[PDB]
């Protein structure tokens, strides 16, 4: 139904070290989106495990993960929102919830896949919130969640990756998605994120076993490329006797007006062309800056989320986008993970690729476009 383009992007020099070989072997990722990350108050149901299906509508199965592996993905990102699953002053995670998350991790481990688990939609005062006012509780939350999760998974091999937090930011604010680094409120949030990323690393390493050397992903503000590129971002100090085990996490649905902006919002575009510098510009730019600051210096970078939402059937554009984005990243030593939220029609964000109920690929052309350039 679509024509996959022949993409010509020269490879950059990629330092030969273990971390960048690891990221290369991850190859390309698929997010189990809108699954364990679903989060909201006042559930109509009694069984907390129904959060798994409240948004995506389909319970995860081993056959589903098998299907994702068979299509060529070698990484599964399993975002998890924990705040609807904790009780008590020290955020005890419900055993049934953590048990179910572990069952799904096991589906992926059986397929010899890389697996990323995180803290996702927990960005609220009283849980994870990056400012001085709420920092003491945020430290307690990061410490408690990651002590519990890291302990459960301590004897999992290095294919399992921990990601500190998804998109740490101030919410319901002009600064939620953009910083003015001359403003003290923004400087404070960047500092809080540095502190909480250090707490995360220290907490994980302290639990022993394979957690002493496992790869760990950390974002900057809002997981934006810009806010790991600022001078104020700090890679946490790592006590691992293995060097270079911290991976920079970024999310980049770029160009925004094509990939993520809703099609009924003024400014949205539905066309993307491999022959247009206007389509390519924003992809090249942030990847170039990340290559300059991190990859070229040997520091690994993973794009944990990208994608392009369907806009009234714009398949050819999304096919060209996906091929270009994956090749641009691979040429710079970076591996990417598509956000697959099992959403295909309606007014929502229609990022789905796999129809989970049938295990059929709705957009195999997009998958094939990525696989052509992922290795
Ligand atoms: O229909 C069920 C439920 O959907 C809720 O909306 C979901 C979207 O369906 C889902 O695609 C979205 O996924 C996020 C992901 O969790 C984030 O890590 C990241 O967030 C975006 C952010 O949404 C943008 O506003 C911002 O500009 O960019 C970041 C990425 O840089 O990316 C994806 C895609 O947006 O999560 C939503 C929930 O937060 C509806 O809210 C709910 O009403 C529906 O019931």
């Amino acid at each position: 139904r679509a024509k996959i383009p022949e993409i010509k992007i020269a490879s950059r020099k990629i330092p030969n070290n273990a971390a960048l070989k690891f990221v290369k072997d991850m190859k390309i990722g698929w997010n189990l989106g809108n699954t364990f990350d679903a989060a909201f108050e006042n559930p109509s149901f009694d069984d907390e495990l129904l959060y798994e299906t409240a948004w995506c509508g389909v319970k995860t199965t081993k056959q589903m993960i098998d299907t994702v592996k068979k299509a060529g993905f070698n990484t599964i990102r399993i975002p998890v929102s924990w705040h609807n699953h904790v009780t008590g002053s020290n955020f005890t995670i419900s055993k049934r919830w953590l048990d179910r998350v572990q069952q799904v991790v096991d589906y992926a481990m059986k397929n010899k896949m890389y697996v990323i688990i995180n803290i996702h939609h927990d960005i609220m005062p009283g849980y994870y919130y990056p400012n001085s006012q709420h920092l003491q509780t945020s430290i307690k939350y990061v410490k408690s969640i990651w002590t519990q999760v890291a302990t459960r998974f301590k004897n999992y091999n290095d294919h399992l990756i921990f990601e500190a937090v998804n998109q740490p930011r101030l919410t319901g604010s002009r600064f939620e998605w953009w910083l003015d680094m001359n403003n003290p409120e923004c400087r404070d949030a960047v500092e809080a994120i540095n502190k909480l990323n250090q707490v995360f690393v220290d907490t994980v390493r302290s639990t022993g076993g394979n957690n002493v050397s496992r790869y760990l992903m950390v974002p900057g503000y809002a997981a934006a490329p810009e806010y790991v590129l600022i001078d104020e971002f700090k890679i946490p100090k790592d006590s691992s006797k293995y060097k270079n085990r911290i991976i920079i996490s970024v999310h980049a649905y770029r160009p925004y007006n094509f990939a993520l902006q809703a099609p009924n919002e003024s400014g949205s575009v539905s066309e993307w062309s491999v022959n247009s510098e206007e389509s390519r510009r924003d992809i090249d730019y942030f990847m170039d800056k990340l290559y300059d600051k991190f990859v070229s210096k040997g520091i690994p970078v993973v794009i944990g989320e990208f994608g392009a939402r369907d806009k009234n059937g714009n398949l050819q554009s999304r096919v060209e986008f996906a091929a270009y984005y994956v090749r641009a990243a691979r040429a710079r030593g970076i591996t990417c993970c598509w956000w697959d939220n099992n959403a295909f029609y309606g007014n929502g964000e229609n990022f789905g690729l796999l129809d989970r109920k049938t295990l059929k690929w709705v957009y195999p052309e997009i998958v094939s476009a990525m696989m052509k350039y992922a290795r």
